[PDB]
């Protein structure tokens, strides 16, 4: 079966761990346990083919270059009530682009915490950013599970079709 190396990147507290744990274990982590780094594996059927996902759940915090070289696709997560995390996406893409030496790297822009009210980043702002990069934009909630499978399986598809 085909193996996919996915990397979940993004600023502190955006929900990188909650999204990964929701896809792997089907439950929401309510507490905030800051991540050093964890990796999870899951065997799933995507478009009739059995896939092995190896997902790297990174720290929001120089030591990011090693996983960017190995990573095949990147879930670039920001929280829709965290303007700085959305702005930080530009820096993550520039670093990934530099390490991979390529303008066409599989990525999906994810606006997490879509269950929360009073958003500070509009969907239109994130759609415009994703359009400038040529990548999909998907909103998610690790709390309700909305869009979680869609975000990861859209990224698997982006890698498979690269
Ligand atoms: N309302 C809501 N809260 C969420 C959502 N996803 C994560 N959270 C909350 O945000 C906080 C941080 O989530 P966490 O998954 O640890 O984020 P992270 O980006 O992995 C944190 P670090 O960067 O330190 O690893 C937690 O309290 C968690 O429950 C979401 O979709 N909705
Ligand atoms: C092999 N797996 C059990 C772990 C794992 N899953 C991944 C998914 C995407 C990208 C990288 C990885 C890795 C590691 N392989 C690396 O090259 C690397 C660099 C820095 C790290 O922190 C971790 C890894
Ligand atoms: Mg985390
Ligand atoms: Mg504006």
């Amino acid at each position: 079966m085909t193996e996919y190396k996915l990397v979940v990147v993004g600023a502190d507290g955006v929900g990188k761990s909650a999204l990964t744990i929701q896809l792997i274990q089907n439950h929401f982590v309510d507490e905030y346990d800051p991540t050093i780094e964890d990796s999870y594996r899951k065997q799933v059927v995507i478009d009739g083919e059995t896939c092995l996902l190896d997902i790297l759940d990174t720290a929001g915090q120089a030591m990011r270059d090693q996983y960017m070289r190995t990573g095949e696709g990147f879930l670039c997560v920001f929280a829709i009530n965290n303007t700085k995390s959305f702005e930080d996406i530009h820096q993550y893409r520039e670093q990934i682009k530099r390490v991979k030496d390529s303008d066409d790297v599989p990525m999906v822009l994810v606006g997490n915490k879509c269950d929360l009210a009073a958003r500070t980043v509009e969907s239109r702002q994130a759609q415009d950013l994703a359009r400038s990069y040529g990548i999909p934009y998907i909103e998610t909630s690790a709390k309700t599970r909305q869009g979680v499978e869609d975000a990861f399986y859209t990224l698997v598809r982006e890698i498979r079709q690269h």
